């Protein structure tokens, strides 16, 4: 009921698809950042929302800025998120799998960068 994901200095996540076993009551994403660049020029987060909500989450997050982890505080569209991390840093986020609803399309993404993938219930 966890996965390890990396974001590197080339604005790449090391996977584009996460699958969650339906047996999981909670699920944890462990984000790390190989590379040498710090958070103010190559910070990554891991953010989960519906596909429909992603644009607004990104737009509002970029308006909120670096010290808010490029996320709008208390954004109700964000199902789960990490903080923003630079190289060598780590953050984990856990969420309740019952938040993922039938028939919905979930995406994960980093808000400052063109980095995204899908999250699917198995
Ligand atoms: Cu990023």
């Amino acid at each position: 009921c966890s996965v390890d994901i990396q974001g590197n200095d080339q604005m790449q996540f090391n996977t584009n698809a996460i699958t969650v076993d339906k047996s999981c009551k909670q699920f944890t994403v462990n984000l790390s950042h190989p590379g040498n660049l710090p958070k103010n020029v190559m910070g990554h987060n891991w953010v989960l929302s519906t596909a429909a909500d992603m644009q607004g989450v990104v737009t509002d997050g970029m308006a909120s800025g670096l010290d808010k982890d490029y996320l709008k505080p208390d954004d109700s569209r964000v199902i789960a998120h990490t903080k923003l991390i630079g190289s060598g840093e780590k953050d984990s986020v856990t969420f309740d799998v019952s938040k993922l609803k039938e028939g919905e399309q979930y995406m994960f993404f980093c808000t400052p960068h063109p980095m995204k993938g899908t999250l699917t219930l198995k």
